[PDB]
């Protein structure tokens, strides 16, 4: 809905879009998550992480060492612009954020940081 | 809000969906298929392939053999309940299927043809 | 080595391999299981499953409903020609089959059941 | 990557191999690329390409918008550190570089950039 975009993480590990651009005159910008299915959090769980393209690898590692506790992403970890909670199937989390955080000309990435996920379930958050 | 659902293939390889329910109530079932992206057809077409998960294999090994001249698809290929054209990005295709085609207590599954594809663009489609 | 293969699935849901030959004068062929890494088996849990390429998919499908409980595998699934039993990180088993499962001119298809992972986790056997 | 490294990208998108270990003594790192199968560049097209765990995404993100006339590969990537050029099956590319353009501590990736082949075809490489 203009500065909204609902995001779907799925029994199959895919997101279902890789391609999201943030409109410049939106002001704060949401993440609507859900986890379509039948697995748990535990060995399907799903989070929509932002980061920027170079932080990425360094995010997803450092969530993957924190553990499905820590949500699987590294507390406070600075490179994390934005990001909604590990659901399983049939939950749902979302995060709304300051888009005046975001600038054009910088390419980001939003990915699942559940173990090996990132594999395919990441896109560009098409402002790069 | 039914009886047909609107379905893309993208430029990751990606299907928008990978789980189509056919509410057997509808009785001509719709496939809208459209390639977000800029890229051609001969290097990620996206075709929308329905057999039952057993022909699914066969259907793609001789969907390669055929070339892109037969939309890697096998000419009059008895396995294939229904299916798109194989579009290039930026293009559609719709294709609709009688429901008395499908039989309840079995497996349907919906695949790209396009060579090394099948991988990620498949999913699947139950009666409900 | 001599009718019997070593083989490994990472913590990035890879096997090092993807093709196995099987000699025709192999009475039974052994496959060895290692998984090198850090994650337990819910998270990243690996088995090396075997099946006819049209049989892979129900069998994956089939498997995924059965639960961490049961390792992913409908247990007396008929389609499988042999399997491990699905191990966490540094955890082993290894498969013995009779060759004679096999026949000439048939294809092979060897993958994992773990939620998610055999559209990576995929690869080829065949008899020699 | 090793004296030299002979890997291989098949049509089944995926790599003979998931890690690479160069020499700290080698001075000149050789990675020979080769293509078994029977598909063409343009839908099965394979290229090596060497950079940080770090920069993976960009380049991959830049590669993809470069199109396979420019080999999916964005000229004068500073952070590839190497790469052979995108090949069809039944060819065979070789690449040598420098080794002391890598440190010890310092995470490196390989991955071939045509559209989609990334999140399968990728592995690290480590200095010995
Ligand atoms: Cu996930
Ligand atoms: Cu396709
Ligand atoms: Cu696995
Ligand atoms: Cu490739």
């Amino acid at each position: 809905a203009e500065a909204s975009v609902d995001i779907q993480g799925n029994d199959q590990m895919q997101f279902n879009t890789n391609a999201i651009t943030v409109d410049k005159s939106a002001k704060q910008f949401t993440v609507n998550l859900s986890h379509p299915g039948n697995l748990p959090k535990n060995v399907m769980g799903h989070n929509w992480v932002l980061s920027t393209a170079a932080d990425m690898q360094g995010v997803v590692t450092d969530g993957m060492a924190s553990g499905l506790d820590k949500d699987y992403l590294k507390p406070d970890d600075s490179r994390v612009i934005a990001h909604t909670k590990l659901i399983g199937s049939g939950e749902k989390d979302s995060v709304t954020f300051d888009v005046s955080k975001l600038k054009e000309g910088e390419q980001y990435m939003f990915f699942c940081t559940f173990p090996g996920h990132s594999a395919l379930m990441k896109g560009t958050l098409t402002l790069k």
